[PDB]
């Protein structure tokens, strides 16, 4: 695709999302990836140095992707001292879903018809070799739904078992029902 | 493709390329499918340019087969969000999401050049439904839920019915400019 | 693969080892169940009641699975015909395998000791593609077909609806001890 | 797949399994329609004929669908020849297979209890490339092959034209009894 | 597919279904018409004038096409042979399965009631590519193939060689009334 | 391919040479009509509009043709800015882009002596595939389009509608003199 | 393909359709000429000869072409064996199948009305890469095939080497009657 | 592979080389272990049992391993039938392989002195895809079957379970000599 | 490729081209691998900028060329005739098809060889494959028998030989030397030093 | 692969054409000879008179390309010396010994192999045709035998006998054969 170039008068020309990250708006969008996950981390981390005290804008349309990739995000969300507001625009899916509750407390948003799916992880890696090998690689993936269960509920101020019911399979919710849910705090529409 | 370098006369020169010279007279092309990242430079082109002038017109231009629905929402909830009026223009083709798109205009700025070509249709697949009789029932029930959904946005685009859209969605519904402006997707045609 | 030849006395006949064991009654499920494999079955089904309605009939079932409109036709045509078809359970029987062998006349079900039984929901009939109301179609067709299945096999076990539903929702194996606590089989077979 | 051979008592005669039904005049639609499965279902029908013009034929249907023209050859011989031509679905008759089976002599149409029915307007009966001209013969071609299915399967259902034109316009499927009730067969068969 | 074994009474013997019609002298064009198909029929055609110069040998034809020399040796053989060669159209008899439909002798030149039959103009006999005059000597040749087989239609049929280039120009799609009324065939069979 | 810098005199700019023509209001549709290469022109042309609304623009297609859609963005185009739009065939201009070259003003349409200029109807919009309910619908607006480019094609080169409707119907190859005559180009350029 | 089976009456003898034809002296080639379809046909000459070296040997064509060398092998034994090869061309005969053709007896070598016959010097009798020196080898290696090739078809048709130079250059294609009065085959028949 | 033909002296009988075999109540295991080869080894192993219920079976063991539900099959039906089943080792007995050589009645597992004897844990007995959940049920199958073949093993060798886990932890390669000190086989044939 | 950058010199400063823009500021303009639309029409690009830089100073077109498309070469080739300022063709490596035509259609007196370059004249393959029905491959026989007349014509226009020497010299491949195009008609002299 | 930056900013290679250096490296194809050739001919107008360093390291390619790079050596003004880096075989060979003579170089572990063309293009389609592509092999293979005996000074015989297979030479021996005149080493 081609990257439109937008002129800052201060002249400066960027292209059009390294001026939304002067704004300070981060996104994520597709799948989450190593090369993907870095580049939201080392905007988060620019972004702190620039200001530590104004709020980041990560904004998520993302499907999901690895789990490792989207915790390095999360980690770097919690540990830098500017607060991430998170917004779901058209849909935030699995790890997307996890980054969505994610953001700040009070400033989780999701526009009127996004899509937020939330779910138990699927394979982390493959299930190959021998028994002892699938023994060990079931049980990382236990402990993982087990992490991501826990640290949802967490962000959803509901019960752990609420969380590994509804997170059994693809539970699709609207902005509305993520807002019940504990997903997001408020839904924008103008 | 090789995409032209333009020069803009100001108070000096500074060269575009094309697409970022029609930019800046807030001119958003949406050509091709709707994908997430074609998507989301039509967003981060209406959030940019909401901040350059809140009150100022955006023109979408839209020449598009269809897409992602979770993308085209991304777009169309940036264009009902930020303040300026969003007026939509089909070129050649506005078909599926495109459609969809086109007529979520402001309404009254919704317009089609003669010759294009307007389809209206319910969603296929947004995903796979494959595993097992749980997730294809789980499957199934989203894409009904989006199936309704589209259809009441649609409706109230068009001043119409639910009843009226689920009719007309439910096989490839092509339309002319004549035809959609009838129907309610768009509101004046252009010629010159 | 060379299927040996084995002579019957009675003068002399030559057969295939499993055309022999057809002449004592004796029909083999063996791997997916297609609609090719399944009308061998029904053939043989119809065949064995034609040369005696009254003996029972072995179906000797090692397959992981198949098609569910392949399976039923096995399916109504073991309890169309008027000979007890006796189920027995080698290696393995798992979704339509494990239904058809819960389908053996009650009192009849068998499985070997370290034989592998596993029930679940249905996969995919068939894909599903086309537009929204295609895919509401394949759908509900789907969860017709699950719900029959839950059905009759719960009418098989002697167990609730509900039971069967819990159990169905995803892989349930279950050694030939635990099939057979379920309602499954009958006997586990030793010597 | 290995057909396993019996042996008919009479001397002693040695047929595979499907031959010997054959001898029963029972004949197998088994899979996809196609020229090849079509004009062996044709080849059989017209020699139980010259065996017997008088007894009835049993043409066993397990078959998703096929060819439309594969399935005429079918048709009309079924409707040529003297005999009755009982049909019976086993597992499923979906698109020509629900049509060869409602093709049957009226009376004679049967479906096993969890046997499944489908019957839809035909998809493509080939190709519609090259230049406009060629596409839109094609699809005038493909519209009187749906007139001309939909107007058959109203005959043979006792039911109006409108009633099909609506029924086959996305794939309905239909139980046993559905089918029944609809005209497709006659009865359900249990033992 | 397994061909059917079926026993003629005389002793015995035992045939595979389409011997045992090729015994009736009916001989079965099913498919693509290739050299090797092609070939089988005038092999048959050769064999059964020569069990009997004078008795009618039947020629049931489903075929979508194929090879137009492939065709011309069925063609050449049909006209060759002292028995007359009668044509029955089952399921579909299009392109060169037509031509060869038509080629049956004036008179007993049939259709069964829904049978299918398309007429049009050869596509690529073969490739043309190379250079400009080995492209324009296949042109050249293909021009000439269309003439011959628009003229032999036209016999065929008692039309005017205008009235068929019209008609095969693209692809024409005709009923058996079509058909019959266009001069392709003498009478459609019902029972 | 390398697109060559060149230096415009003013201080000095440097352009690839493709950016350099546009500064001299000349817009190339060189290779297939796509939704990208048809927005490249539409964005073109709208911004040479209003660089100078009064001035001609000069249309430079050498074209096989593509996408209808994609070439009505660029007709429409041409037909909505004030300024003149005036076409130049190169080598070829087929299809679309034979469309696209009648479509610029009239007395402004213009060829290169050797150009080779194709006219015909369209091939496939897009697939014809799923349901014959949905076939139905894609061949009747493709039959729309085909009325609509032949309507748009009489109204460019001063023809009846039949005229388009025969001579569209295969494709029409026309050296620069035949276009002329026919009513697609104006002159023909030599120096 | 199936190949059907015949009963010759002596006793019985049941024979596939082609060894029955062969037991009349006929021998079949059919497709291209390659190593073992070429042994097949000097396998059934030499072991005709044995059976009667008196009685004409008659070799039915229906051939694209194919190896020199393999046709060679035919070519080579049908001179050499004492009975006549009378031949026929059915469908086709081309490249090497013309060349076999022409090869027949002088006086007894026959086409069918609607047979085609092209004759055309030959393309690669293998690949010619590796080294210059390789490339020149089997350069010169070809054009004495050439050479040979049209040699023995000057001496078949009784023309001059310098005729076949010319027709032969790129594919000339020729009906019965332009064989005939060419020299490739010596009659036309009919009934 | 060319199956060789034996002779049997009793008149003649004609036996294909296994069919020989199995006359004298050899069965073989050779390759993988598939639905269809233990299958066929169960198929043998019951009829050996019908014919002489007495009479030692020979079970000759040449496999890399396969399905376990495969090989169980095999293993119930030895355990199952009436008379001892002597096991013995060829090139080589892995996974699957071994276990069934270990499997045979204790006093008749022998190997040849050059045979390759592994004993590992079960890798994937099926995919571990799907959902967190549905890998779960997976894992805890495989370690429900590791633990049972561990068992079986360790009763077979007469070793404690705890042996059998540490040595089936890897690929554990053994000679005749070390399989028959660890317990896997009773004695090693020389002559 | 990497295509070297190289710095031309003006007054008191630099500016800096890749080696192919800097020999198209001395008007040459490479035609090098097939000719397709979009290398024939940089071809155009570069001569209708060149008319317009000087239309009195000649054009060097340099010609590396197997041959490729009728229709793509057509482009360059009236665009070589139209524009006022000469185009001298100069056949370096090989001038093969529509290659050799181009080569030819230099202006006459200024189309130049080098002494080991191969030309190679024949008449066209496929302009397009001829698939779908016989009434289609009938009318891409006869746009394909035009286009060869048309390109013979020229040929023999540009050769100054009968029509009849070209439609036998084409018919197969014609490889000639440089000395052979000479004689020929399709050069004008042998380019040594 | 990253060609470094060095110091205005060249690329490595573009400071070395500064130097009147041109590389041919890999295989010759239509695009890396008329990069050589547009070197050359920038090179002689910078300076008509100043010797062309032509460093060579290519396995051959087109016999087409690589003459009109040899044309262009011939042509210009200024001397061409050839120096062989790694190898030069096949047309990077014949473009070694087409170097002005007395400024033909190579490397001393450098390997220089000689052999008739193989394939200009394929030999297919009717005798014809393979006839007249087998004679336009021939006559190239007879113009590269003599060019290569005029630059080594040699018989046509000679180099008809040693280049029917490959002939592969170590610096000293071409150096004798007279593909090269000297050999460097420091």
């Amino acid at each position: 695709y081609l990257v439109p170039t937008v002129i800052e008068q201060s002249e400066r020309a960027f292209d059009i999302y390294s001026r939304l990250l002067k704004e300070r708006i981060v996104f994520l969008v597709g799948p989450v990836t190593d090369e993907s996950a870095n580049l939201v981390v080392a905007q988060l981390l620019f972004l702190e140095s620039e200001n530590p005290d104004k709020d980041i804008f990560f904004y998520i349309n993302s499907p999901g992707g690895s789990v490792t990739a989207g915790m390095s995000i999360y980690d770097t969300m919690n540990f830098i001292k500017p607060d991430v507001s998170t917004l779901c625009l058209g849909q935030a899916a699995s790890m997307g879903a996890f980054l969505l509750s994610a953001g700040e407390k009070g400033k989780r948003f999701a526009l009127p018809n996004s899509r937020i799916m939330i779910h138990q992880p699927l394979i982390s890696g493959g299930l190959g070799g021998q028994a002892s090998d699938i023994e060990i690689h079931a049980r990382e993936l236990l402990k993982i739904k087990e992490k991501l269960n826990r640290l949802m509920a967490k962000h959803c101020d509901r019960d752990l078992a609420d969380l590994e019911r509804d997170t059994d399979r693809d539970n699709f919710m609207s902005a509305e029902e993520a807002k019940e849910y504990g997903l997001i705090d408020q839904i924008l529409e103008n």
